[PDB]
Formats: C-alpha cells, sequence, structure tokens
C-alpha cells in the first residue's frame, strides 16, 4: 500500500510510510518508480489569476512526454492510469513557473490494487 | 482497500472486491459514498476531435457531489484528466455531467474513486 503526494507550497511529500516501497521521492518534486506495476498518477495544477500573468503542463516519464495539458488558465487535474516499470522517473514540466499558484498545487502517485471484479 | 473504475465503453465497473465497502456503484456510472473519508476521484474523458464537431458548443465536464458542483473542467477538445483529492462523507453521491454526450468518445473514457490511505509521514 503505497501513495505519495507532493505539496508545491512546502515542497514536501506526504507519504504512507517513511520509505514507501514502491517509489523514491526527491525534494524537487520528482519521483522514481521502484516497483513495476499499475499506477494512478494524479494532481491538480492551479494557475494564478490571469490579472497577474499559454498555461501548459506536461508529465514526463524519463526523457519522453507522457502527457501534455493546456487550458486557458483554469484548474488542471492531471494524470490517469499508467503501466510503469521499476526504473522510470516521473516528473512535471511547466510552460512558466510564474503561472503556477503554489498554494493548493500538488501531484503524486498511488500503486493500484488489482481490480478483478466486475459490476 | 477500496477502488472502483467505470469504463464508459462497456458500462461496467471494475472493482477491488465483489462488494466494495466504501461505495455502491450504479450501472450508469454513478457512485454513492458509504464511508466518510479522503478520496481520490480520477478519470480521463476523451473528446471527439474538434474537427468533427460542427458547432460551437464548448467541451465541458463537471463532477457533482449531491447537488454541489465539485469541479468544472473545459479545454479545446483534448484528452481531459479529471478529479483530485476530496473529503467525501457517507451518503454523498458522485457523478459526472457532460455539456454534450456527443462530444464524448466512449472508448478509453473512464472514471472512478479510490479511498485513500492516511499519509502521515512527511519528507
Amino acid at each position: 500500500s503505497c501513495m505519495v503526494k507532493f505539496e508545491l507550497s512546502s515542497s514536501k511529500w506526504h507519504m504512507t510510510s517513511p520509505k514507501p516501497h514502491c517509489v523514491n521521492t526527491t525534494s524537487d518534486g520528482k519521483l522514481k518508480i521502484l516497483q513495476s506495476g499499475t499506477y494512478l498518477i494524479y494532481g491538480q495544477v492551479i494557475p494564478v489569476d490571469k490579472k497577474y500573468i499559454p498555461f501548459v503542463v506536461q508529465i514526463y516519464k524519463k526523457n519522453d512526454v507522457l502527457q501534455t495539458l493546456m487550458n486557458d488558465f483554469q484548474i488542471l487535474p492531471i494524470g490517469g492510469v499508467y503501466e510503469l516499470h521499476a526504473g522510470d522517473n516521473i516528473y512535471l514540466k511547466f510552460n512558466s513557473k510564474d503561472h503556477i499558484q503554489k498554494t493548493n498545487t500538488y501531484w503524486g502517485i498511488i500503486l493500484m490494487p488489482d481490480l478483478p471484479f466486475i459490476s
């Protein structure tokens, strides 16, 4: 049972244990997958109000883009269900760091349980 | 340990157990929350390509909790992750509403919830 959540406001990860078995976390908000499996990558990137300012966020897996999101400076949930392999680095890239409200912005992963049963 | 995933293509829920303790599910893809707690609501809504949409109705998805709007999402007909971490209470219902059902590609569109473990350790 393995879940981590990075809070951009404090730059700290909140975690299910001191040394989650499924992932290593970095203070720069990156992570490295230790256990191959099905993961839910998740998070909300909250933009600042436009009066202060394209709003773009990418999720990377190693050196390749896993997901690209864009909108007109509105709340942006990120992620989805992915098959990840031990060794994979997962991290976010922003178009402009200044677009991002740190308060309330967060992201993370959870190793998923199997879902064998149907409706 | 309690997670459910609704696949719009089959209209079936895939679940951690035959009868998840934390929710009841409906065959039209709605949830009733049975256990108060911290949940991660998740999913991806895949829109039909904008080139095929011949008017100017926007692509909008909302998640409702009872009769409160939990979140409203819009983009220019691109893949749309949804959800986040929310405190839900016993008795809450959760469901989605789309601005137009015909904007939605059934294949690969899915959503669901997972009862979250406590995250007491900070580093």
